[PDB]
């Protein structure tokens, strides 16, 4: 189990957590099988993967994908703060997705030889983005937790097939 194999196996835990962090949310998600609305596409302002990164069979990458993983786990970290306490009912599951999700931030920094150390863009500004996702209206507040869990599921998913295809 080389370090890279431990990276993918560690994200498998990150998603297993999002299941407990997206099952109760989707229920009263006001944006997932909910009522009185169900008309929102959820568009946070976090960094998400895309066809430009090239982390798919159609233009797979290696240094560009891994980069978005470092630069992607830092911003994700602020959103982890979002789910690292807001889940007072499943507080443990919230700490299970952020804890391991952080283990990838470190295991990646050192296991990303010839790369990593992307720093953290929008750090102090992320402090307001955290004071803004929670300061928005109840509507944009119920979508914040949702979309974030939507990136972890997909976003991290591609991260697994990217470190395995590398």
């Amino acid at each position: 189990l080389t370090s890279s194999e431990r990276i993918d196996k560690q994200i498998r835990y990150i998603l297993d957590g999002i299941s407990a962090l997206r099952k109760e949310t989707c229920n009263k998600s006001n944006m997932c099988e909910s009522s009185k609305e169900a008309l929102a596409e959820n568009n946070l302002n976090l960094p998400k993967m895309a066809e430009k990164d090239g982390c798919f069979q159609s233009g797979f990458n290696e240094e560009t994908c891994l980069v978005k993983i470092i630069t992607g786990l830092l911003e994700f970290e602020v959103y982890l703060e979002y789910l690292q306490n807001r889940f007072e009912s499943s507080e443990e599951q919230a700490r299970a997705v952020q804890m391991s999700t952080k283990v990838l931030i470190q295991f990646l920094q050192k296991k990303a030889k010839n790369l990593d150390a992307i720093t953290t863009p929008d750090p102090t500004t992320n402090a307001s983005l955290l004071t803004k996702l929670q300061a928005q209206n109840q509507w944009l507040q119920d979508m914040t937790t949702h979309l974030i869990l939507r990136s972890f599921k997909e976003f991290l998913q591609s991260s697994l097939r990217a470190l395995r295809q590398m």
